[PDB]
DNA sequence: TTCCGATAGTGGGGTCGCAAT
């Protein structure tokens, strides 16, 4: 009855491949965490953040799904708040509660979500906590498009990342859900600009010693002894109007060795990329390459 | 045959913990 993997949604693109009717929630910019007997990290390692970990598992019942987040701060903040081994913390933090997975994890979601609704009637407690605010996220009913439109105005006006659309009858899948099955898809609007390219960077392949993980995952280390140098393009330092950041990602097999090809004639060209403005501390944040001029 | 889920790989930004300076 225990929850094998948390459940990662799939990136929403289209807004047309939606599926109607479905619920929708705010997406927290927060740090995800299951309560699996103690309070666990996405990748199932325990909070480093004792106090947290230790008020969590107190209060959220065996099975809970959610993200951590300080109101107000920076997600930087948040990001210390909970990857640090606190011995006493004192500053408040609240939790999403978003899932829960009581036993069987094959129960459709709005069936979980009673589930969650009911344990809160039993122990109204929970959500007054005087350090810890426990925050149920409902969802609402989406039933086209439109309505959809409205409702991300309604969650980004209200400072959230973004919205997590889920399908009713859908099951607390042990992995990423695919755009198909519709069962969370995470709906985050970027936006597109361009910098010039400055300089580049090989590619590196990590050749550390290939292991297991705590699902059963290749892992491999990150020891810079073990990365052997490509002979292709890995990153290209750029100018965004004064910044000044990398971009590594979005590119294809055959563009990296383009690039790295010509890296002395492709310096000083402009190159579109899209990125997400919310956490970004001094550089975009999210960085994606679409495409040259 | 084409299509698609699952997976290894490679990349960004940024913080914690720890040894070295």
């Amino acid at each position: 009855m225990a929850i094998t993997k948390p459940l990662l949604a799939a990136t929403l693109e289209n807004i047309e491949d939606v599926q109607f009717p479905c619920l929708a929630t705010p997406k927290i910019d927060g740090i995800r965490s299951v309560k699996q007997t103690q309070m666990l990290s996405r990748t199932f390692k325990p909070i480093r953040n004792s106090v947290m970990n230790r008020l969590l598992t107190e209060l959220l019942p065996e099975g809970s799904d959610g993200e951590i987040s300080i109101e107000g701060a920076t997600f930087q903040d948040t990001t210390s708040a909970v990857m640090t081994g606190h011995k006493m913390y004192n500053a408040k933090f609240s939790y999403y509660w978003f899932d829960y997975v009581t036993d069987d994890p094959l129960k459709k979601y709005i069936d979980r979500v009673e589930d969650m609704k009911n344990y809160i009637t039993v122990h109204p407690h929970i959500l007054e906590h005087a350090q810890v605010k426990i925050i149920p996220l409902i969802p609402v009913e989406i039933n086209n498009i439109t309505e959809l439109l409205q409702y991300e105005r309604d969650v980004l006006s209200k400072g959230f990342e973004g919205v997590m659309i889920r399908k009713p009858d859908g099951k607390y899948k042990f992995g990423r859900s695919t755009l198909k099955e519709g069962i969370l898809l995470k709906m985050k609007q970027f936006k597109d600009a361009e910098a010039t390219i400055i300089s580049m960077t090989a590619l590196f392949k990590n050749t550390n010693t290939k292991t297991k993980d705590n699902f059963g995952y290749s892992k491999r280390s990150t020891h810079k002894s073990g990365k052997v140098e490509e002979d292709v393009m890995g990153s290209i330092e750029v100018d965004y109007d004064g910044v000044v950041f990398s971009i590594g990602t979005g590119f294809d097999a055959d563009q990296r060795r383009d690039f790295w090809q010509n890296k002395e004639s492709y310096i000083g060209k402009m190159v579109k990329f899209k990125y997400f403005e919310m956490g970004s501390k001094d550089c975009p944040r999210f960085p994606v390459f679409i495409g040259i001029r």
